[PDB]
């Protein structure tokens, strides 16, 4: 699995040429590990082999990853603002899909990325419909907005990858 993913992040990155693209596996406890990381160069430190703090993924958001497989952070310049204080939640039948087009992100995570030297982050999961094995995230040091064309690229590869991680798991 590791070898496959590592090969996936390196090759895919070459196509996106994005400052940094990595795969993030989710552990039932929340302790996920970087099993795939690509970088343009020694410009941005490598987070490979490092462990992220458990709980990095909130509650309302993580549930969306399982429901809509669609998340992205907008240019910090436009300064999207949000509050970690949501009103109730949707029902099983209802599937909330970013009511607004600006889907503002609370400041806590925005400045967090600023600390990472990132302005806009895109997320295109590499997993199943009702089950999340991991998450893919791309970093672009530009205030430019996200385009559907970007989705076209990962849509075909992500689906083939999400399948790879699923098929590879059977080995063990
Ligand atoms: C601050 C109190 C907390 C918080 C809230 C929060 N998180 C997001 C957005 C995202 N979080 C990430 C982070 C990652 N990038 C990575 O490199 C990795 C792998 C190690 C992760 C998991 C990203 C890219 C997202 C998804 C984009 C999105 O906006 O959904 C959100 C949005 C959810 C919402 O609207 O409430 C917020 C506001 N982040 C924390 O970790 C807490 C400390």
């Amino acid at each position: 699995l590791d070898q496959i993913l590592r090969a996936t992040v390196e090759e895919v990155r070459a196509f996106l040429g994005t400052d940094r693209v990595k795969v993030y596996r989710f552990d039932p406890e929340g302790h996920g590990t970087v099993v795939a990381e690509a970088r343009g160069g020694e410009r941005l430190p490598s987070l490979l082999g490092l462990t992220f703090p458990a709980g990095d993924i909130p509650e309302e958001a993580r549930r969306l990853f399982r429901l809509a497989q669609v998340r992205v952070i907008v240019d910090v310049e436009a300064q999207s603002r949000s509050i970690s204080q949501p009103e109730s939640w949707g029902l099983s039948a209802r599937v909330p899909l970013g009511e607004p087009l600006q889907r503002p992100v609370d400041p806590c995570h925005v400045h967090y990325l600023k600390s990472m030297g990132v302005a806009s982050s895109l997320v295109v999961p590499l997993m199943h419909h009702q089950e999340l094995w991991g998450l893919l995230v791309s970093h672009h040091a530009e205030p430019r907005p996200y385009s559907q064309e970007e989705l076209q690229v990962v849509q075909l590869l992500a689906d083939q990858v999400s399948i790879a991680i699923a098929q590879a798991e059977l080995s063990l």
